[PDB]
């Protein structure tokens, strides 16, 4: 009912020496076809989907352990209002430049638009009632959302991060959370990027200055702490 | 005077195809002894200061052009209130773990405390009157500050980013800006990290997906586009 | 580009004209929960005629904003059906006033997203291209994307309608003003649970040369728009 | 250690049945010459300083009770960077319209500029070390400040509000706090406005809907509760 530290890089996580489920949230970031599925945004830009998809089954196991421990669980979906009123023109222009324009029709509907097949959370990690979903127009889950209000009213102080991609939406969310004083763990095997060297360097960045953004861990080490 | 695009990775920056100094700000991030000087935070943790100091002279040249062209200039200092009311305990404990506890007395005073010698902006990139200084308790310049009010008040839409470190305060500040729709350039030779691989990987991360966080460039290509 | 409005206490806006391309009409919380029988405000026993008098004037201002092509944004106060965005003090006060957020009344669960009492009333129904803000608080900025929507469209100027004058409208004006938005509040397109609070909310705006912006009757805006 | 509720309007404050100093902050809002002093912004606009000053003596006594019980104490100053980079032009234009332009030289230096005599907290409620000061460029204490960071790192859940003016900075701070889930008390005698009717109407707005922004009380009712541990 109170858990020990996780074997983590570069310190035994978290810093206060124990994980309380009543103050800990598992975050699942952007597990959507647009980031890890055929026909979606990342696929249409020519990136290797095996680099993102490897995180899925490890994440499913960590989601069951969080449900079993009564951790809070929060899901994120990167996406835009169908009218695109939350889409900066630079973001739109780059997506067109990369051959996968946000709001344009691809094999999985309108790219990164809320309500579209490619925007949905994949079945492997489907949310259930009582696990709030953040709909974010940005990479960072804090910006232009109610996330911080959801975390503060639940008294959350500790975040465990899974999702995609490691260097983009996961790292942005970790950095925003860290600046607010949240104690964050990132799971090396439940994340993935458009480039394996970016995945590795993003985990590596976390570990400097005695853990500038938190700690990294394998899901095996978290499942071990959770019993 | 408006200027054409910078030769950048992965697109000719900015996306809208001109640089207007009325709408552009040069950001100098955390050029402090604590991040690039003997006796400070980063030195005390045992990292190599030459990795952070190489960006100083190139930054001073970009600062000269930015003041030349009439674009706004904004400076940042990472630091805490002397009473540490703005210091999360996890940030404090990790700094102790690394051998350089925030608030502890080092060779340049209380480490990362506002008012202390190690927290001062180094003279090579000293601020002038009318160039606002951001005091931030975090790595991101937008969290717990007035930066967004300063930028919206001057009508800024475009940021040129310099300072340290590439993968920590610079990247966080770039990520925060980018999500609000600021168009951002990061200068490869005017930034630096506690690790060369982290600096290089931080620059490259920007360039993916057609420029997910904006674009990278050498100060040479910025100074060419400005006609300096 | 349109002329200034005959406003209190200066000719609004401060920069001397209204550009539809930089102006948004905001319609705040026109929901059965705030102005309709069977909703939150009715359940607390407040007088609905105080809130409902602003409706037909708002409809008229909504038509003039649509005709001039300015941005239109609507707000709905409401909570996630799981109530993860509901502070315990807000819930507790609502229970205390005999209309608990989430409790079932004639119009479904009070102040819950998806429920009949939460919907925007038809007299000011939104149309395509008019973004709706879903807010868990009185202020339209807190825990929403409102500021992203406005900044992306280049909005500098807000015209404020909706209910109530002293709660959600005043909070939203105070938030927008502090960010440097130039705000007009329409006296006849707002209403409160108390006439004195309505009038006092409006005069608070007019102090110190217009501390939060300016007040106007919809007639004065429509005269400016014509 | 833990204290009884306050006899407040419209419920015995706070909603969770007791006051814990470990989780409660006293906030002192904008007790500056520019709002309550001769030669300052409000004086230069022609408003009656007796309306703001009356709150000063009861505030000193509440400040004393807060420091005695070991509550957190936070002070705010409304003000602008000397370069005016945080000053929206509509704010400046209204101040010039009202005959007291922000940044302009008056009897107490540059009006509402940080570092100037008019801007200083007045000596009756001077901060001590360990009581953070918030420098805000707006009326609300949360916008473009670290206040939320200070409050959350200290585990503060409950606010007691004093300061000026009741209808501007104090109300705006209260609305911001309340929306984020903070439980707030506004002290009727430790606040004041440019208009008595605005002060009274600012306090009764709080009381509607079972206490839409929190509750109101007299310093006497607060001081009674702080003499009654449970």
């Amino acid at each position: 009912m109170i858990y020990s530290t996780v074997n983590a890089n570069p310190y035994a996580w978290p810093y206060d020496g124990s994980i309380d489920p009543a103050h800990t949230a598992l975050i699942l970031i952007d597990w959507q076809i647009d980031f890890c599925g055929p026909g979606g945004y990342v696929d249409s830009m020519g990136y290797d989907l095996s680099l993102t998809r490897s995180g899925l089954e490890p994440t499913a196991r960590v989601l069951a352990a969080a449900r079993d421990t009564g951790m809070t669980v929060i899901h994120t979906r990167e996406g835009h209002r169908p009218d695109l009123a939350d889409l900066p023109p630079n973001k739109r222009w780059r997506s067109a430049s990369a051959g996968a324009e946000i709001g344009s029709v691809g094999p999985c509907g309108r790219i990164l638009v809320r309500g579209e097949p490619g925007w949905e959370i994949v079945p492997e990690v489907a949310p259930r009632e009582g696990e709030p979903i953040i709909d974010k127009p940005g990479k960072g889950a804090f910006y232009a959302t109610d996330l911080d209000l959801l975390l503060r009213t639940r008294g959350i102080t500790h975040l465990i991060l899974t999702g995609i991609t490691t260097d983009v939406s996961v790292h942005t969310t970790m950095r925003e959370a860290n600046d607010r004083g949240y104690e964050c763990l990132i799971l090396s095997d439940c994340t993935g990027a458009t480039d394996r060297k970016h995945h590795e360097a993003a985990l590596s960045m976390v570990t400097m200055q005695g853990g500038v953004f938190g700690a990294t861990a394998h899901s095996d080490d978290l499942l071990a702490a959770l019993g």
